[PDB]
């Protein structure tokens, strides 16, 4: 077996579906957001406990730790809007209007040298085909440097992610094309069809030969990194993986969530994946002609719709999210 479980304990603060979960750089604190607008941080290690809890007014839909100074969480809005957040002072250190008539900030990526973030900024969601821009801030003085071109029209950017240097962007979107940004020359530099519907998930693959995908089509695909489009290998996930994630009741009353958070997260080394299932995460080793399941983190009676893995003091930790509020921590020993 590849990892001993030492423990499983749950975040039950929020009582609404989890939109986003994220451990800080540390591996010690956790900001989740739900749909009530909610965001909590938290501590786990060695108790679970809140630091800070806020309801937005505003509607938020993204969130982001900064890469340098731990306790900063960066916020993104339904109303045109990045919000810094000091976790430690328990205050906002600002709010910038990041333009108009594209008010859904989807997605926030924070660049490894702390010098910079992104943030998708898109229009609302009315057809598939719906606008959306992407731009680069500084870190330095919280405003925008230059918005990139996207090609062959402007697209809703679902997802981000920084290589380890910081000198690449690989970007998914909603019309299920991938772009690779070189952050330096300020240009796409490799751009494919990935999906047949909406890319969800995004990251390099621990060695940076590679790109790892999640859409709508259900497919997990891992991408040449040196080869615009040629595939490496290619997975039909379980449809509990990508979801609509629906909870129903006796009532005909459901709640139905299309995926917004991670949709996977990787051990240390990248060998490793973990994704969502109705029942909890599920852990998939890497490089195995099909993918099979190596361990069920179980814990869940609600459908996951987002998870974490992070790795500090050689101690691995994995947040499972679910539509009933519930943050399952799992603590798996290499
Ligand atoms: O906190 C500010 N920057 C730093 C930073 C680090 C990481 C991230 Cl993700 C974001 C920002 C650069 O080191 C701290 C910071 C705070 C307030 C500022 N105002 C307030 C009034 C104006 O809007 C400028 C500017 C800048």
């Amino acid at each position: 077996q590849p990892f001993i479980v030492l423990g499983q304990e749950e975040y039950g603060e929020h009582h609404s579906s989890i939109m986003h979960c994220r451990v800080d750089c540390s591996g010690r604190r956790v900001a989740s957001l739900d749909v009530d607008g909610v965001i909590k941080v938290w501590s786990f290690n060695p108790i679970m406990q809140t630091k800070a809890s806020s309801i937005s007014k505003s509607p938020l839909l993204s969130l982001e730790w900064a890469t340098k100074r731990d306790r900063l969480l960066l916020l993104g809005s339904g109303v045109g809007t990045v919000r810094l957040y000091d976790t430690e002072a328990k205050k906002n250190l600002c709010e910038i209007n990041i333009n108009d008539n594209m008010p859904r900030i989807l997605s926030l990526a924070c660049s490894p040298n702390g010098a910079s973030f992104v943030c998708s900024a898109a229009a609302p969601s009315l057809t598939s085909q719906v606008p959306g821009r992407l731009l680069l801030w500084d870190t330095k003085t919280m405003k925008q440097q230059l918005q990139f071109s996207l090609d062959p029209e402007p697209i809703a950017i679902n997802c981000t992610a920084f290589n380890h240097n910081g000198n690449l962007l690989v970007t998914g979107a909603a019309d299920g094309v991938i772009r690779l940004f070189d952050m330096q020359q300020h240009e796409c530099a490799m751009s494919w069809r990935a999906h047949y519907g909406e890319v969800y998930s995004v990251e390099f693959s621990y060695d940076e030969n590679t790109v790892y995908s999640i859409g709508e089509d259900g497919k997990f695909i891992q991408w040449n990194i040196h080869k615009s489009g040629l595939k490496v290998s290619e997975y039909s996930l379980p449809s509990d993986a990508t979801g609509p994630f629906v909870l129903s009741g006796y009532s005909g009353y459901k709640q139905v969530q299309v995926p917004r958070g991670r949709l996977f997260a990787f051990d240390s080394e990248g060998n490793y994946m973990l994704t969502c299932s109705a029942t909890g995460g599920v852990i998939y080793k890497l490089g195995g002609k099909v993918l099979e399941s190596c361990l069920s983190l179980g814990g869940h009676r609600a459908p996951v719709v987002t998870v974490d893995w992070s790795t500090a003091m050689d101690c691995g930790t994995c947040l499972t999210a679910s539509m009933d509020g519930k943050i399952k921590l799992t603590t798996l020993l290499a």
